[PDB]
């Protein structure tokens, strides 16, 4: 299992364009599109990332390079972000790739702000940090994602999806 597996089981795949849970405008693995409400605002966004007029449609590679790029800024904006480093410079292999399924769901910022289960991943307090991790509202309204990557940092292996 590696990241990209992971987080093609958590995200699924779509090749037309969809809301997500919070009603976000997205399309293939994951990629938000925009927050406005407006599809037209949603269909020139996609437009402008794929450099085609698409219609709201895509094809299986062009959400495989999507998905590419942005698994790939995900990695870079961890390691530019002073909070998010050294918390991932001390993990382990597999617990690397929840912090990135994270910064990936949730952006960097928004990661950056669970300083507690921060500090108690860096500490390796790995049962401490689960329940932090749980007491947010990523965990109330996406809990079964919210647990797999819960039970990746709690026990540091391939648990939680191997099932999937």
């Amino acid at each position: 299992m590696n990241i990209f597996e992971m987080l093609r089981i958590d995200e699924g795949l779509r090749l037309k364009i969809y809301k997500d849970t919070e009603g976000y405008y997205t399309i293939g693995i994951g990629h938000l599109l925009t927050k406005s409400p407006s599809l037209n605002a949603a269909k020139s966004e996609l437009d402008k990332a794929i450099g085609r007029n698409c219609n709201g449609v895509i094809t299986k590679d062009e959400a495989e390079k999507l998905f590419n790029q942005d698994v790939d800024a995900a990695v870079r904006g961890i390691l530019r972000n002073a909070k998010l480093k050294p918390v991932y410079d001390s993990l382990d292999a597999v617990r690397r790739c929840a912090l990135i399924n994270m910064v990936f769901q949730m952006g960097e910022t928004g990661v950056a702000g669970f300083t507690n289960s921060l500090r108690m991943l860096q500490e390796k307090r790995w049962d401490e940090a689960a329940v932090n991790l749980a007491k947010s509202r990523w965990y109330n309204q996406t809990p079964n994602r919210a647990k797999r990557v819960i039970t990746t940092f709690r026990t540091g292996t391939w648990d939680a999806y191997k099932n999937l």
